[PDB]
DNA sequence: CAAT
């Protein structure tokens, strides 16, 4: 039995119009949901597959997530009980009602695990919808943003492409990174402690890997005092090159600069701080210096674990960044501890500093000062 | 992890 025999594949124009992942997208009156039900073993065809659709308004009871729940209840009565792995590709993330219904269903049934790939985040800026996605995640649903691979898979399985291959729309990768970072913020995703310790150790770097992790937070000026702005706190990393994502990669500092306009900050004074495992290369620093030159109400503070020699003009880039008003400093014990406490999935464990932390911070601080004073 |  093949997916083509299980579903009526949707029209290609229905798929592309409904699954376009522009984060802010008006005019869509419908939610689409493609799903597969599998055993514990993921290889081969699913046990069954279905496409559900429902109008957003006026009744959530006809949203495709609830249509799925009613179909799946009846389907299970007709098949021999076993453990099920369910995958959804949904055009909009769940509204508050569906999120709470699915969360209740998952939490009462240890035999079912659910992964939800979403094309767009629905009302991601509204606290009610944020809290509902957290309840769904806490019920064990794995919630991810649809990337190129999932759009292509959904095209192959659920669309009447007539053998033509999936063609990505404009800016699919840029949309993905904005949504991924936004989903991480609202789920309050914390960084793996091993990933933190490995990447923020400031001893001389000996690994062949060049990856950059970047933790960020935002403050607002209020009554001559900086106050936390808890909505936009999290971490991200560089995007490795891939011809279906960013063909030349996208460095962490640039992904961070992409986020700031997406936050829709008002005209008040803001201080945006990042803790990055590598200081920015020349290209990143130029872009960062351009940004702060053009956004006078945003103050940048950059704390770096290590100084990245890009074999080019990185020293001049750091000088330009400082000249244009960014604060640049090397992370000391206090900044390492703050990120462990704030951004890392530490499970109550205190910060344990690696060997030579203080000594390496002093050496790097002296190198930075020498760079900035030329 | 299809990898400037
Ligand atoms: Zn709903
Ligand atoms: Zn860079």
């Amino acid at each position: 039995p093949q997916i083509r025999n299980m579903v009526e594949p949707m029209d290609p124009r229905t798929f592309v119009s409904n699954f376009n992942n522009r984060p802010i997208l008006s005019g869509l009156d419908t939610v689409w949901l493609c799903c597969e039900v599998k055993t514990k073993d993921p290889s081969g065809p699913p046990l069954d597959a279905k496409i559900f659709q429902g109008k957003v308004y006026p009744k959530a009871k006809y949203h495709p997530e609830m249509r799925f729940l009613r179909w799946f209840h009846k389907w299970r009565q007709l098949h021999h009980d076993q453990e099920y792995k369910v995958t959804w590709y949904v055009s909009w993330s769940p509204c508050t009602r569906c999120a709470n219904s699915v969360a209740t269903f998952l939490a009462k049934d240890p035999k079912v695990t659910l992964t939800i790939f979403v094309a767009r985040l629905y009302y991601f800026w509204k606290p009610d919808y944020q809290q509902a996605l957290r309840i769904l995640a806490e019920a064990g649903a794995t919630m991810k943003i649809m990337n190129y691979n999932e759009f292509q898979d959904c095209w192959n399985k659920f669309v009447d492409g007539r053998g033509k291959p999936f063609k990505p729309w404009n800016n699919l990768p840029k949309h993905y990174t904005l949504l991924q970072a936004t989903l991480g913020e609202l789920l309050r995703h914390l960084m793996d402690p091993g990933t933190f310790t490995s990447n923020f150790n400031n001893k001389p770097w000996v690994s062949g890997q060049h990856e950059t992790y970047l933790c960020y937070k935002v403050e607002r000026l209020h009554n001559d005092t900086w106050v936390p702005l808890n909505q936009h706190r999290g971490f991200l990393r560089n995007q490795a090159p891939n011809i279906h994502g960013f063909p030349k990669g996208r460095h962490a500092a640039l992904c961070f600069l992409d986020l700031i306009p997406f936050w829709k900050l008002d005209g008040q004074q803001y201080r945006v701080t990042c803790f990055t495992s590598w200081s920015p290369c020349f290209s990143c620093a130029q872009e960062m210096a351009k940004f702060i030159s053009n956004n006078e109400h945003v103050s940048l503070c950059i704390f770096a674990a290590r100084i990245y020699d890009d074999q080019g003009r990185y020293q001049e880039g750091l000088r330009t960044l400082h000249r244009d008003g960014a604060k640049i400093a090397m992370m000391n014990y206090s900044e390492f501890e703050y990120c462990w406490d704030t951004f890392v999935d530490r499970q109550g464990r205190p910060f344990q500093p690696w060997d030579g932390l203080d000594e390496h911070s002093q050496a790097l601080s002296g190198r930075l000062r020498a760079i900035l004073q030329n």
